[PDB]
Parts: C-alpha cells; sequence; structure tokens
C-alpha cells in the first residue's frame, strides 16, 4: 500500500443553544477533543454568515511552494488577484488530472499528494496564499466601521461569538484585557488554497488553540496529534530531518516540513484526519500538531485562541521556549500581571484561573529571587519593563522577554539576563550587578488578592 488514511478526528454537531457559546461548547469538547489534538464542528444548518468580495479589487502575493517530503520550509516570507489566483488553481488541477475539479475524489487527491511529496523526480511547485486580516485584505466575517452599509443579512453575524474576529475580545478570552503589540494572536490570519498548497506540520505560538473556517470552495484535508503526543512527534521528526531542530535566529526563521502521517503512526504517534468542508470549523488544541494540503481553490480563515484551560500551558510553554531558547510572542507574565491590574471587570472564573497561575508565579520568583541574592546581586533597582520594545528586553543567553526580572550590568550596557542566567551576562563579579524588577513581592500579593475578591 501506498496510503494508509489516519483514523477520522471526532466531528461535533451542536445545537443552537450548544452552539451560542463557544467557550463553553469547547469546555465541554475538550475531554474528547484534546485526545485527538483537533476535531471539526459543523455549526447548526441556519448559521449562515453571507461572505461578499469584489474578486477583482482584492490583492495578494502568494509564497512558492515545493512539495517535497522532509525539506526544509520557513513557517514566513508575483501579484494575484482573487480572480487570477482562482483561474490558475482551477487550471492547475484540472490540467493535473484531466478531469473537471469538482469530478476529482478526495481520496485520490490525498494519495496522490502522499505519492507527489515522497517523488524525487516530481518537482511540481503550487502557490500558498496567507494574509493577516486588514484594510488592504478584509476578514471574510463582517466587521463595523468600513464607511459601509452592511445588510440586514451582515448585521445578524456581527456579534456571533463564531464571528471569528470577536472571539479574542470577548470576556471569556484571557487576551480580552491585553494591549501589547501581538496583532499576530488577536487578528484573524486569511487563506487562500490551490489543489496541494500545504499547510507543514506545526504547533501555534504559546500553545494556543486555534479555530479555522473555511468560507467556501473545495475542502481542506488536517491532519492532526493529539498534545500529549507532541514530543513523540518531534523525536521522530528530529531522527528523519535533524537539520530542522537546529536553533534560529529570531522568530520569523522557524523551519518546518511536510512529513506523511504514516511514518508517524509506523512510530506510535497516534495520528486522527479530517476533510474540512466550506462552512465548518476545525479547532487545534494547546500543543497539538497539524498540518494538511488544499483540495482545491479555496478560503479560509483562522485565529489564535486563548481560553482559562489554556492558561496554565501557557505557563508551560514559556519555560519549553526558555529550555530551547525559542523567542517569545508576549511575556505570559506580563499579560497575568495586567489582568490582576483589572481584576474588577474580569470574568469571575478567568479571575479565579488568573489567581491560580499568578500565585504559582509568584513563588517561582521568590524562589528565583533569594537564589540571585545569594549569588551576591545586591543592588536592585524597579524596572518599568513593560516600555521596553521586547529586542530590548531578551534575556542574552535563552531569549526569553523579560518581565517580574532580570540582571543587568553596567559594564555590559542594555543587556539583560533572565533571572535562570546570571552568570551568562558578563566577566565582572556579581556586585556590580543590579536586579532590574518590576514588582516587589509586597506589590504582588495584594494584586493577587483583587482577583481572590473578585473571583468570591
Ligand atoms: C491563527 C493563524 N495563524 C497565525 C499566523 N501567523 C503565524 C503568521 C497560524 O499560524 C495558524 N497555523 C498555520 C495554519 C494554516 C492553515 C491553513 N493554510 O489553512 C491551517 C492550520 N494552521
Ligand atoms: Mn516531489
Ligand atoms: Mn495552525
Ligand atoms: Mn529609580
Ligand atoms: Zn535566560
Ligand atoms: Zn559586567
Amino acid at each position: 500500500s501506498m496510503f494508509l488514511p489516519p483514523p477520522e478526528c471526532p466531528v461535533f454537531e451542536p445545537s443552537w443553544e450548544e452552539f451560542a457559546d463557544p467557550f463553553a461548547f469547547i469546555h465541554k469538547i475538550r475531554p474528547i477533543a484534546e485526545q485527538t489534538g483537533i476535531c471539526k464542528v459543523r455549526p447548526p444548518p441556519d448559521w449562515q454568515p453571507p461572505f461578499a468580495c469584489d474578486v477583482d479589487k482584492l490583492h495578494f502575493t502568494p509564497r512558492i511552494q515545493r512539495l517535497n517530503e522532509l525539506e526544509a520550509q520557513t513557517r514566513v516570507k508575483r501579484d494575484y488577484t482573487l480572480r487570477t489566483f482562482g483561474e490558475m488553481a482551477d487550471a492547475f488541477k484540472s490540467d493535473y488530472f484531466n478531469m473537471p475539479v469538482h469530478m476529482v475524489p478526495t481520496e485520490l487527491v490525498e494519495k496522490e499528494f502522499w505519492r507527489l511529496v515522497s517523488t524525487i523526480e516530481e518537482d511540481v511547485t503550487v502557490e500558498y496564499g496567507a494574509d493577516i486580516a486588514s484594510k488592504e485584505f478584509g476578514s471574510g466575517f463582517p466587521v463595523r466601521d468600513g464607511k459601509i452599509k452592511l445588510s440586514p443579512e451582515e448585521e445578524e453575524y456581527l456579534d456571533s461569538g463564531w464571528n471569528l474576529n470577536n472571539m479574542p475580545v470577548m470576556e471569556q478570552s484571557v487576551l480580552a484585557h491585553i494591549t501589547a503589540d501581538i496583532c499576530g494572536m488577536k487578528l484573524p490570519w486569511l487563506y487562500v488554497g490551490m489543489c496541494f498548497s500545504s499547510f507543514c506540520w506545526h504547533i501555534e505560538d504559546h500553545w494556543s488553540y486555534s479555530i479555522n473556517y473555511l468560507h467556501w470552495g473545495e475542502p481542506k484535508t488536517w491532519y492532526g496529534v493529539p498534545g500529549y503526543a507532541a514530543e513523540q512527534l518531534e523525536n521522530v521528526m528530529k531522527k528523519l530531518a535533524p537539520e530542522l531542530f537546529v536553533s534560529q535566529p529570531d522568530l520569523l526563521h522557524q523551519l518546518v516540513t511536510i512529513m506523511n502521517p504514516n511514518t508517524l503512526m509506523t512510530h506510535e504517534v497516534p495520528v486522527y484526519r479530517t476533510n474540512q468542508c466550506a462552512g465548518e470549523f476545525v479547532i487545534t488544541f494547546p500543543r497539538a500538531y497539524h498540518s494538511g494540503f488544499n483540495q482545491g481553490f479555496n478560503f479560509a480563515e483562522a485565529v489564535n485562541f486563548c481560553t482559562v484551560d489554556w492558561l496554565p500551558l501557557g505557563r508551560q510553554c514559556v519555560e519549553h521556549y526558555r529550555l530551547l531558547h525559542r523567542y517569545c510572542v508576549f511575556s505570559h507574565d506580563e499579560m497575568i500581571c495586567k489582568m490582576a491590574s483589572k481584576a474588577d471587570v474580569l470574568d469571575v472564573v478567568v479571575a479565579s484561573t488568573v489567581q491560580k497561575d499568578m500565585a504559582i508565579m509568584i513563588e517561582d520568583e521568590k524562589a528565583l529571587r533569594e537564589t540571585v541574592r545569594k549569588l551576591g546581586v545586591i543592588d536592585s533597582e524597579r524596572m518599568d519593563f513593560e516600555l521596553l520594545p521586547d529586542d530590548e528586553r531578551q534575556c542574552v543567553k535563552c531569549k526569553t522577554t523579560c518581565f517580574m526580572s532580570a540582571i543587568s550590568c553596567s559594564c555590559k550596557p542594555g543587556l539583560l539576563v533572565c533571572l535562570h542566567h546570571v552568570k551568562e551576562l558578563c566577566s565582572c563579579p556579581p556586585y556590580k550587578y543590579k536586579l532590574r524588577y518590576r514588582y516587589t513581592l509586597d506589590d504582588l500579593y495584594p494584586m493577587m488578592n483583587a482577583l481572590k475578591l473578585r473571583a468570591e
């Protein structure tokens, strides 16, 4: 056999009552769906957000993609309109199979994708569209304030919990009250697909959820691995493609690849599949590896998503980043402290969950400060870390974005290390160093206490 399709991931068909609140729904399905990494959600049949777009006025520049298994691709890096892209895309698939596009079976495209990527003699290239929601490339969902009168049907979906523009700013999102420069994680991204255009194996930034909606067009085929098996997958991948695991100079140089799910399955990594059709959602859970390809010309929209369930995994993720020397998108501790400073307006369940994470943060910080004092760092000064651009507050050694504290030395102006890397700053003795801290321990306990009062 060439390709043995992985088993199907779970599919949910919520009632209107179940669907109305996405956070409740996603919490409810977690015990099932976290075991598979991905799941598919079919909205109720009358949930039909209208899509409108001028195919001649929307412009984008897609990336050329070689389709070679295990070959390195960079995670981010010729102008088309949506019309001219669609014409290219349709002609490509039509010519590839010598058939009309709807007649090409999904099973065949999948088999052929996996043949094509493993065959060295084949050098098939396609074009992959990825674009932030913006003035120049709008969301597929309705949004306010475009200097345009919206239809009543459009207005029905402005405030939907499953309008991907709203999910990050709803009260149950833990990023709802955050306002650091992290646009990539509260704003949707648009993906214009064609036959075989592919998303390599990856997990989301900070191990966040993702929500993915296929607005229209031909299906999107997915493979997913549960969070629990993330390190098994990485070990399998490292053995077969070690070049992908060399550390990156920055966060725009991440290496990813196409890899046959049968290889993962041969090494006892659990993998699930689905074909996502127009009008369906795919949800990826924290640290759930996923990859896939498009069956044909299509239009998808996705957003990162951080719930109360995610919060403690977010802390683990930043620890894992420190161990790997990987750059952070934002400071998790900064997020926690921001939320604490708004305790009175938080959702009560969010308040309760932030309180728990904050207690861990404070105890770890207490221990770290005791440790650096014993190393002979004596001098200290308060510092408003949040005011520094990220690249001015990264640990020299592990690249973590500092917030709670860091160590500086006047012999190396502007350099910082986190409290795990006091020995990596410079050759001067520790009495010349200064502990730079955002809060005293006595500042922190009342912040956590406000959260407790809000939580009731
Ligand atoms: C939430 C959107 N986002 C942030 C974008 N930035 C990293 C640039 C992602 O990474 C999503 N992960 C990539 C991806 C693509 C696709 C696709 N082309 O259908 C499906 C699943 N995952
Ligand atoms: Mn090939
Ligand atoms: Mn993704
Ligand atoms: Mn001062
Ligand atoms: Zn460090
Ligand atoms: Zn020094």
